[PDB]
Order: structure tokens, then C-alpha cells, then sequence
């Protein structure tokens, strides 16, 4: 197929996230190859190379293409693409889970392999629920969160998502009731973790777990927050027997400036999430993981067995590719790398202060953040980076970037400047 | 790794389908190799060739490492990986899109990818949710299904899973309470729809849609029934304005003789799910299809769009792979295929009707099942499928099989042969 054809295929028979079918604002580019830190995009019919700013919704961390990663893929598919989990185990999915297990916050001792980050979400509030139910605890149900969060799409994960962002309105008498504390604010209140501890208190006896994304929120407006305040979680949460859960999906691998984000405030979750960069952003694969306590428990309650089981478990093309990206993440000086691009996208974000419609400019590890005062108009934007050779995609009223960790200093730089000059035409 | 230190890190860290962590009461074989309709698995030390009976859990229709399949993967990986779907299309997801929409069930025009089974399932329900808001009628939310049934593992699909079956309390205050009729039967009895039309119609204000797997139902007990109940069901929803959904996840691409189980009837439901086979069982792939009037009521309702977006959506590699695998099925005479293969499982299952525990022998395309009259213990039947070259992998009372297409008469035969043997040792 052509560009042209895929467009008019596209267009008629193709729904996009969170988009429409005949209806849609702009139209989408023709993406026609990727490597390394650069996708090659059709703008009007001619193939241009852009930086990818976004890894690609935050998965591409190694790039494209990457040498290491396509051998891995390619040996794995010559010996075994995939056998059914059920009856059976294979290397892949062992070496990956011992992986997981070293490089995971102390305690993290049990992996369950399944294809997305919103089905890990969902297996991991099904940990909390069935762990209660094995303590003789079923009350325990409800789960408890911030405001501000994203966990994913499907109903039991758009729960905990934050009203406004997940659009609860459009879902009065269809989700589950949770408990919504204040959004957690950027600079450290021992105030606010006591009006936390009050709320959560009083619903005790009836909440199975807290979930949170650590550091930083993601997908519900790219905020970050004191490291502490995870401490203080982790402090309530064990005093008021309330299961901890982080959602790592977005933050995992090295993102914030440590290899999780947990890392940070120095603290473990009884179970966590991990997803979107776990294979260097070339197939789907995501794992929950939980403490030995949480599996026993579950195992040795009524049911006798976790509940779940996706078709693809532990898929061996899936977990042989994560392996190696992840140890090809462990074999570099990661941190020294993503210190560099974090002082690469604070000095070329510098100067969007200063613009009349910024609020705010921000940067943790290798994410930067520029906050307008309005919605970014897309039909504007797209086009204005993809002239400066930068795929960007803002999204309600922020400008971001989460680049590969591939990423020269002249690249970060032409991230930035892309980045900058999309905040000064929406002041304008 | 070794095959011994595999069970040690997985016996350790690897949770497994509906699994325990620490009592299992069989342990996994360790599986090294995989091609065409073979595994090779560990036995006692020693590597052994043996017929995969299962598909891999209903995947692997052309078998394991597929040169056409292999390809395509590799073709596609050298040029692009993955691409954000936020803002890009790609060809893959366009041919794909194409190939979906044409030979599924007249009327299905759209195309939401996702990763996984469960996940196309609550994708559906959002559609259907959706497209009752768009109309004002946010009243239809409830979903109706008869028993038997299975849908997936996540909070949304679990609730219209069997009320038995998905242990549903266990799940008590957590399902969303849906509306169950009676089992239904093998043959058609036309007071069971009538049953169905007068249930339905006293709950037609507040369903948003019926789901059901059309003519068999796989993981809730491997029953068959007469392709005649989708017509009436087809006709009720039209008559009630009640959406019908049709999940096709184990179903879809020839498994029961038709093309899809659709066919069977002539039927095209409003909605549809396909997973499983639909990459060849080489990557976790699922879609949910739509028909335009579904698409366009969402796209005008006050969302404007479809509020879903998975990470992974429509990832190049996975469908490069599926686009493959869907080709090299329509390019061979595949209903003459399967009609071997059904005419092969129904001689050599035959013997089994005489067997003292045996309650039913029934075959429907490449699905072959002997239904025991008591559970069938693993322990026993594993080791004895596997003396006789076989991984047969029994669930509750059936020792059953969904083998590959590409499997021979003889290979067949001794499938079948080994799924006697099994069902004759449970008798003792
Ligand atoms: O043995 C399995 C049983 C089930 C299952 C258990 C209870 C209810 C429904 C199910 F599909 N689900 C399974 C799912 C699997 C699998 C094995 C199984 O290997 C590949 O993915
Ligand atoms: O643009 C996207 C927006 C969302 C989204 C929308 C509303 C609320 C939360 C979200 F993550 N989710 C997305 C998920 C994607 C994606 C793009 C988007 O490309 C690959 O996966
Ligand atoms: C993206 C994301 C998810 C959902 O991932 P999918 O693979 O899109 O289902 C869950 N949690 C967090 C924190 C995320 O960023
Ligand atoms: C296997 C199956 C599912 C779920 O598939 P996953 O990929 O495991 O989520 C849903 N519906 C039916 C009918 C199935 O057979």
C-alpha cells in the first residue's frame, strides 16, 4: 500500500486512541520506518526524518531498531515464538523474572507476566482483593488514590484513574466508588500526609490497597512530587494493615533519574506494575509483582490460586527482547546517561519561562514538562515540529517530551528548541 | 539457564495460569524448542518431540515457527518496530484493518486494535456503553449472556463470565451485577429462545448489549450449539434495541469449520471480538471490530471519540505477523482442511464413547472433546500424553484438543490415540 491508500484505509476503517471515525480534528501521519531516535514520517507525500520526542508513548528508551534488541528478537524467533504457559515454563520467562526480581525494590519476590499495563493493573488490585479474602478480611474491597493519577482504560483500572482526567462524568452508575484523596502537591507538606492518613483512617476497614504512581504522574498531567511523600505511604499503609501498590508503568527503567521511581524515597510497594519501556518498546508486555507474603497468602486461601490467566503469558518473543533490553539498560552507566539528558532538557527549556503563556517549566530524569495556560492546539503544533524535523504530540495543555536515552546533546537540543517554539504559538 | 535451574527460578518467582506460588501440586515442564506442530520439551533430563494437541492454549493454527509467519516478523523488523498510534498509522495496521473488515461478518467496517483477549472484550462493552450515551439513553448499561460462558480475566469481562465457571463469589461486591440466562442447550429448542426473548424483555430499558460466543463456548466447558440460536438472537436485539456482540476470541479464523462462527448462521453481530489465533500465535494481539452506525454514534455522542487507548495499540510487528498469518489462510483451501482434520478427530475419538468415564464424544471443526464423568487429574494425565508424543493439557472434566491446521491424518491420529489412552485411564 501506498501513503495515499493508507490514508483512505486509515480514515475509514481504523479507530486511534481516544479518537473518531470521519470525524477527526486533523488526520494522522503516514509513519513508514524508525530507527534509532529518529521515525521517518510522509508530510505532504515526502518521507522526512523526525526525532522521536515522545519514545513513542514512552517506550522506545533504547530507539528503534536497536542492534542488540533485534538479535535478541530474531534468535529467540529461530528456537521457540511462543508455547501456552499453562503446563509450562521456558528460559525467557525465567531469565526475565530473575531480572525483575534483583532489580525491583527490596521484597518484590513473585512475577505474573500478562500484555498491558492496564491488564497489570487490573492483576494487581486482584492480588490486593484476593489477598484480604484470604486473610478472612472480604470487606477489605475498595481501593484508595490521589488525585491527578492515569492507571489505564479498562473499567476496574479507569477506577482509580483521576475523575477529571478519565472522565468519570460520561460514567455516572458504571465504575466502582473509590477513595480520592487531594491532588498531591510538588513540594513536600507533612500536612497533607496527615489529612491522607485522617481520610484513609476512617475507610480502613475497607480499603484492600493504595494506588499511586510514584514521583510522577504520567498520562493525567505530567506533575511530580516530593519522593517523600511515598515514604509516608508506605509509613500509613503498613500501620493501617492497607495493602501499598505502585504503578510503575510509566515511571519503570530508569525514566525519573533511577532505575524505578520507588527508588527515590528508598521504599517497597506490596506490589507493583511495570510496563511500556519493559521491552525497550517493541512488543506488548507488562508484569505485576508482589511480595512473598502476598503470594502465600493468596495461595493458601479459599481459592487457592491467583485467578488470571492471559492467553500470552510470559510470551517467549516478548520476554526474550525485555531481557535483553533490560540488560542492556543494566550494562551502560544508566544513571550518569539520564542525569545528561535531564541537564540537556533543563538548559534547552530554560528560556519558556519567560513566555506569556507558560505556568510552569519542569524536568525529572529524562522527561520535560512546559505547562501552558490553555489547550495546545494540535493542528497548529504537529506541524510547527515536524517543520523543526521533532514528532511531538502535546497533550491537553502541556508541551512534553520523553526522549530515548539514546539521544546526543544536539538532539535534546532540537527536542528543546522544538519544544520552545511550540509554547511561544500558542501565546500567539 | 539449564532446564533445572529454570524450574528452580520458576518454582521461586513464575506465577502461572490460575497457579499457586509454592503448591503446586504437578510442576511446569520446561519447553526448549517449538516447530511446526511439535514442541520440545524436558523430560527426566532428556529433550523429547511432541505433538502440541492445544494449539498453545488455541494460537498456533499454522503451527510454531511458520516460515511465512517468521518472515513477515522479520521483514517488518528491520524497517519499523512500533510507532506511537497517537497521530500515526502505519501500513500494517492498514492492511490489517482491510483484511478484517472484508471478511468478517457483513457490516463490521471499523477496527480497534489492542493487546489481548480480555482487553477487546471491555473495549466492546465501551462501545457498546458509548453508543447508548450517544443516543441519551445512558439508562442501557447492564449486559446480558447466557451461562457457559467465558470472556477474559479483567473486572468487566469476569462479570459476564459463568456465575460457577469465573467463581463469582468469591467476586461478590466487586462484579457488575449482569443478567444471566439458562444455559444453552446443544440442540435447538425453540422454547429456549422464547425464554430468552421474555428475559430479555423485561431488562431491554437497561441492557446495553447481549455477549455471547457464537456456536461454541470454549473455557467455560467446551460446549457446541446449534448455530440456529444466533439467528433468533440476531432478531430479539433488533426487535428490543439491544446491541449484539459476538466474541470470536477462540472461535474466529476456521477453528469450528466456518471462517468465523458467525458464518455458521449467517449472523453479523454489532460488535465482535478476535484474539488467539489472529497472530498465528506468535504475539499478543486482539480486535474489536464495529459497524459504522456503532462508530458514528459514539463519534457524534458528547465524547466525541471512544475514551481507550492502549499503549501498544496496533504494533507494527504484531500486526505484520497477523496480516501473514490471515493471508496464508485465505490463500489455502482451508474449509477442505478443516473438514480433514474434524472427519480425522471424529474416527479416532469414536472408541472413546464405549470408555466407562467417558459422557460425551462431540466434534465440531478442529475442536475435538471427550467429556469424563469426574475431574481429570493432571498428575495422571500429563505424564501419560506425553509417553504416547503428546501435550495434552486437560481442564475440569475434558480431555480435549484444538490441534494445529497444519497437522497431518497420522499426526492426528495420534492425537487422538493419545487422548483415548488418557480418557480410558481415568476410568481406573
Ligand atoms: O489452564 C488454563 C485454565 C484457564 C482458566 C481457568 C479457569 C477459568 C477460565 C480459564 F480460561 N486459563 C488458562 C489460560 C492460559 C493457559 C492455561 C489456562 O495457558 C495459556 O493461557
Ligand atoms: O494521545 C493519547 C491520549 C491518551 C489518553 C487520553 C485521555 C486520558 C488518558 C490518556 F492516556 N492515551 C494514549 C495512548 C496511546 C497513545 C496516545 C494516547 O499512543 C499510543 O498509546
Ligand atoms: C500507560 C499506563 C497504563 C496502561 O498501559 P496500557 O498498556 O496502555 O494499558 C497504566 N498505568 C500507568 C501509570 C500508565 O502510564
Ligand atoms: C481466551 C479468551 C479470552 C481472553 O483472552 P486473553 O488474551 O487471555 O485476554 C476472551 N474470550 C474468549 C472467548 C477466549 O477464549
Amino acid at each position: 500500500l501506498t501513503p495515499e491508500q493508507i490514508i483512505a484505509v486509515d480514515g475509514a476503517h481504523l479507530w486511534h486512541p481516544y479518537s473518531s471515525i470521519g470525524r477527526e480534528a486533523v488526520s494522522p501521519v503516514v509513519a513508514v520506518a524508525a530507527h534509532g531516535a529518529w521515525l521517518t514520517l510522509i508530510r505532504d507525500g515526502q518521507p522526512i526524518e523526525v526525532l522521536d520526542a515522545m519514545s513513542s508513548w514512552w517506550t522506545a528508551i533504547h530507539g528503534h531498531g536497536h542492534p542488540a534488541l533485534d538479535q535478541a528478537l530474531t534468535t529467540q524467533l529461530r528456537v521457540m515464538n511462543h508455547v501456552m504457559f499453562g503446563g509450562l515454563t521456558h528460559e525467557p520467562a525465567a531469565r526475565l523474572a530473575k531480572l525483575l526480581v534483583d532489580i525491583t525494590p527490596a521484597g518484590l519476590d513473585t512475577v505474573f507476566f500478562s500484555d498491558s499495563g492496564s491488564v497489570s493493573v487490573e492483576v494487581a488490585a486482584k492480588m490486593a482483593l484476593q489477598y484480604w479474602r484470604g486473610r478472612g478480611l472480604p470487606g477489605k474491597r475498595r481501593l484508595m488514590t490521589w488525585r491527578g493519577g492515569y492507571h489505564g482504560d479498562t473499567f476496574l483500572a479507569m477506577s482509580i484513574c483521576d475523575p477529571h482526567g478519565g472522565m468519570h462524568s460520561l460514567w455516572t452508575d458504571v465504575l466502582a466508588a473509590q477513595v480520592f484523596a487531594p491532588q498531591v502537591p510538588r513540594d513536600y507538606d507533612p500536612a497533607y500526609s496527615a489529612a491522607f492518613e485522617a481520610q484513609l483512617a476512617q475507610h480502613a476497614g475497607e480499603l484492600a490497597a493504595v494506588v499511586v504512581e510514584p514521583v510522577v504522574q504520567g498520562a493525567g498531567g505530567m506533575r511530580f512530587h516530593d519522593p517523600r511523600y511515598l515514604h509516608d505511604l508506605r509509613d500509613i499503609c503498613r500501620r493501617y494493615e492497607v495493602l501499598l501498590i505502585f504503578d510503575e508503568i510509566a515511571t519503570g527503567f530508569g525514566r525519573t533519574g533511577a532505575l524505578f521511581a520507588a527508588d527515590h524515597a528508598g521504599v517497597s510497594p506490596d506490589i507493583m506494575c511495570v510496563g511500556k519501556a519493559l521491552t525497550g518498546g517493541y512488543l506488548s508486555l507488562a508484569a505485576t509483582l508482589c511480595t512473598a507474603d502476598v503470594a502465600h497468602t493468596i495461595s493458601a486461601g479459599a481459592a487457592g490460586a491467583l485467578m488470571h490467566g492471559p492467553t500470552f503469558m510470559a510470551n517467549p518473543l516478548a520476554c526474550a527482547v525485555s531481557v535483553a533490553s533490560v540488560e542492556l539498560l543494566l550494562g551502560q552507566d544508566w544513571r550518569t546517561r539520564i542525569t545528561e539528558l535531564a541537564a540537556g532538557l533543563t538548559a534547552g527549556l530554560d528560556t519558556a519561562r519567560a513566555l506569556p503563556a507558560v505556568t510552569d517549566v519542569r524536568v525529572c530524569g529524562a522527561i520535560g514538562v512546559i505547562e501552558c495556560d490553555r489547550p495546545v492546539d494540535l493542528a497548529v503544533a504537529t506541524p510547527a515540529a515536524l517543520d523543526r524535523g521533532v514528532w511531538l504530540r502535546p497533550f491537553r495543555n502541556l508541551v512534553y517530551a520523553m526522549p530515548p536515552y539514546i539521544c546526543t546533546p544536539a538532539e535534546i537540543t532540537q527536542i528543546t528548541s522544538a519544544m520552545v517554539e511550540v509554547a511561544r504559538l500558542v501565546g500567539s
